[PDB]
């Protein structure tokens, strides 16, 4: 078998790049029975048209961001990044994999003709921010800069005051005062920008954006494999899945270091009961979300009970 997949990333960009473990190790775990052909961004089709192309036969699979899919239902929003839920990536990946969420991704794209494999992820990024936050009170009237939506609305409920502005804009606008701290990205990312430079208190690990990316493919010709070459394709994704986690892991740790190094930069760890008031902000908004369509209810369902569950939110 020899399955096409198309990425969301171009080539060059460090997550193509390990997206490459997927495809080597299904090759090798099938001792080349299955072969994954790993295509950058807008090869074949329009990224947001993927699941189109899978179903079609154009394609056969593709590793991306599911928030693309929002527009065809608010739940794809919803799940692929609950503002707010999340310290660390291994929480998302044990929420897919035991809490429900896979099932919920097979409930959402099984309709598409595709079959969800599994969960991976670009990071949970960290904050970027010239005043000191250790609590989410410390959020109060601080000009964050925020995306559109979700991101920005679970700002506003924490009583921050969320700007609109291109990536390309944070570093000005913290230097002049248009804004006081920002999403951007990952901490490596932050640190080499010099964001973490002019503005001396970030929050890593970070605690609201921690974006889903799927594998997934023609549910079709999934269904056609054995259950041993099943088994090892979800295993070739694990193993892809907890290699980006730990390089993305490493790269943070070798800027923190740095930063820490040069005595000017306050690293700021929320603690579990800050985070866990975090999560109770942004639920309010998760709720919203929920009340838009019957799958982001479930999606919303499936979240909370699992946060609860394990003692991340208040019960
Ligand atoms: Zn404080
Ligand atoms: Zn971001
Ligand atoms: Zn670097
Ligand atoms: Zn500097
Ligand atoms: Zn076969
Ligand atoms: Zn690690
Ligand atoms: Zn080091
Ligand atoms: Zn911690
Ligand atoms: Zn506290
Ligand atoms: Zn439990």
């Amino acid at each position: 078998h020899h399955f096409r997949f198309q990425s969301s990333d171009p080539a060059g960009n460090p997550n193509f790049e390990l997206q490459h473990v997927f495809a080597d190790k299904v090759k090798e775990l099938t001792n080349g029975e299955v072969t994954i052909e790993l295509m950058p961004v807008g090869t074949i089709v329009d990224y947001k048209e993927t699941p189109d192309a899978i179903q079609a036969g154009l394609i056969d699979g593709h590793i991306t961001d599911t928030s693309y899919f929002a527009g065809r239902d608010p739940a794809f929003g919803l799940i692929a990044n609950p503002v707010g839920a999340w310290a660390d990536p291994a929480q998302m990946i044990d929420f897919v994999e035991n809490g429900g969420g896979k099932e919920l991704m097979n409930e959402l794209i099984n309709p598409y003709g595709l079959q969800f494999i599994g969960v991976s992820t670009p990071g949970l990024e960290a904050f970027v921010s010239k005043v000191p936050l250790d609590t989410v009170e410390d959020l109060k009237g601080v000009k964050v800069r925020s995306p559109e939506g979700l991101i920005a609305n679970v700002f506003a409920a924490a009583g921050a005051n969320p700007v609109n502005l291109p990536s390309s804009e944070v570093y000005t606008s913290l230097d002049k005062g248009v804004i006081d701290a920002a999403d951007y990205s990952v901490f490596s990312v932050n640190q080499d920008t010099g964001m973490n430079d002019i503005a001396p208190h970030p929050v890593y690990p970070g605690f609201h954006s921690l974006p889903l990316v799927e594998v997934s493919m023609n549910k079709q010709k999934w269904d056609a494999l054995t259950p041993e070459l099943q088994a090892k394709i979800t295993e070739a994704q694990k193993i892809f899945q907890q290699t980006q986690i730990d390089t993305l892991h490493q790269r943070d740790l070798e800027a923190v270091e740095a930063a820490k190094a040069g005595g000017k930069i306050t690293v700021h760890d929320w603690s579990d009961e800050e985070r866990a008031k975090f999560r109770g902000i942004a639920r309010g908004e998760w709720e919203k979300v929920a009340g838009q369509s019957e799958m982001a209810q479930k999606v919303y369902d499936t979240l909370v009970t699992y946060l609860k569950d394990k003692g991340l939110m208040a019960e």
